[PDB]
């Protein structure tokens, strides 16, 4: 009944170019098993929709990657909100959305705006720079380690750290196990500035912290919810920051819309989260015999959620490899979808947005002029290197 793939969705020749193969992914059925790992998988936006919204079939207690925490130990002591299931997970996950809320987006945005407006004039200065390092990975290190309260040393950590986390969730590739030998560093920089008294008062670290006093969390429990945000929200945004820029280069005609109605920079980057979607894949594990779309699933069976695919489902969106700032991009599930949503949705966008308006007050042109790398994950998707020459506007 359900067809077996030899597919490897984890590998560099996946990663190159993977949407051809997506599109076998989802033609084949609403579930594939994928021999190469042992997994099911699913590709549709029916079928990734329905997995990420029910939370009690498909757990995420047991890991979120490949490795299933009933059977292996994970490499880390696992995290407090994302690798957790309800009731466990609700009250860590209310504290990182007021943490990260509407309300503090306001005490931000100013600080957010003024400093995606200057990067931009310095690179407008220099002309031809890499839209990866100089901008899609400069800026969001300039505003939010700040923004957390981090002290300056260190901050080097944060990136390989961050590559680690995704690396990780893959398969025991040899991108995870580089990763994770000679991982100790990070993970000694990180662990410590998870201490409250290494987090700057008024940043998000020093407020997680303080939200011990509510009962919500222990004191004890703060340190590793402080670690989920060392470990996402960097390298997702920029990845998500670096795939709006190459949209704009490739779709000229967007960059002049954006341009007429700067307004549009919010949707832009929406629809290049659904278009690029830096988080390309998470796993799930089955508590139950589970029918999903006429397949039986056993129980403790992993279950891999393709969610790039589902955001270029042509069952779902219309002409979905087109890059359209006008597109309804609701209901994507670059940010996930239910309980796990992504809580930190709000700073990304922000981020996104500002920049993206930015560009569209200064910047005529975005012309590559150098060849384009791809920067290679198990579950990121994004450029390593972007040569980009702006032209004044
Ligand atoms: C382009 C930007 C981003 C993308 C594409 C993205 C993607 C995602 C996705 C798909 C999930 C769902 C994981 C799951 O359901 O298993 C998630 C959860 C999460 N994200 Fe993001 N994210 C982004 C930005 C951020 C930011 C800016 C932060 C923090 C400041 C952040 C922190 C988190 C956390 C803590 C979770 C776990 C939430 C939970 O388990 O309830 N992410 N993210
Ligand atoms: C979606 O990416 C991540 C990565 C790590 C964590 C975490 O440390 O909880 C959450 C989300």
């Amino acid at each position: 009944t359900i067809p077996h793939l030899a597919i490897d969705p984890f590998s560099l020749d996946f990663f190159d170019d993977p949407y051809p193969d997506q599109q076998t992914l989802r033609d084949a059925g609403p579930v594939v098993y994928l021999d190469k790992w042992n997994v099911y998988g699913v590709a549709r936006y029916a079928e990734v929709h329905a997995v990420l919204n029910d939370p009690t079939t498909f757990c995420s207690s047991r890991g979120v990657g490949l490795s299933d925490f009933k059977k292996e130990k994970p490499w880390r002591p696992p995290s407090l909100i994302l690798e957790a299931d309800p009731p466990a997970h609700t009250r860590p996950r209310a504290v990182l959305s007021k943490v990260l809320s509407p309300a503090t987006m306001k005490t931000i945005r100013d600080g957010f705006a003024a400093a995606a407006d200057a990067k931009v004039d310095e690179l407008l200065q220099r002309g031809c720079i890499d839209a990866i390092a100089d901008l899609a990975e400069a800026y969001p290190l300039s505003v939010f380690p700040d923004a957390m309260g981090l002290k300056q040393e260190g901050r080097e950590h944060l990136l390989p750290y961050a590559g680690l986390v995704f690396n990780a969730f893959g398969p025991p590739n040899e991108l995870r196990q580089t990763a994770i030998e000679r991982s100790a560093p990070h993970q000694a920089y990180v662990n410590e500035q998870c201490q409250r008294p290494n987090l700057a008062p008024g940043g998000f670290g020093a407020c997680i912290h303080a939200f011990t006093d509510t009962g919500e969390i222990t004191p004890d429990e703060a340190p590793l919810l402080v670690r989920s945000l060392l470990s996402a929200g960097l390298d997702e945004t920029v990845n998500g920051i670096g795939a709006a820029v190459y949209c704009l280069a490739r779709f000229p005609g967007e960059l002049q819309r954006l341009r007429s109605d700067p307004t549009l920079a919010r949707n832009a980057f929406e629809e290049a989260v659904r278009f690029e979607s830096p988080v390309q894949t998470f796993f799930r594990t089955t508590t139950r015999e589970v029918e999903l779309g006429g397949a039986v699933i056993g129980e403790g069976e992993k279950v891999l959620m393709f969610l790039g695919s589902a955001n270029r489902d042509p069952r779902r969106w219309s002409d979905p490899d087109l890059y359209d700032i006008t597109r309804k991009t609701s209901g994507h599930v670059g940010f996930g979808s239910g309980v796990h949503m992504c809580v930190g949705q709000l700073v990304a966008r922000l981020e996104g947005e500002v920049m993206l308006s930015a560009l569209a007050r200064k910047v005529a042109a975005i012309d590559i002029d150098g060849p384009v790398k791809r920067r290679f994950n198990n579950t990121l998707r994004g450029l390593e290197s972007l040569p980009v020459k702006l032209t004044p506007a």
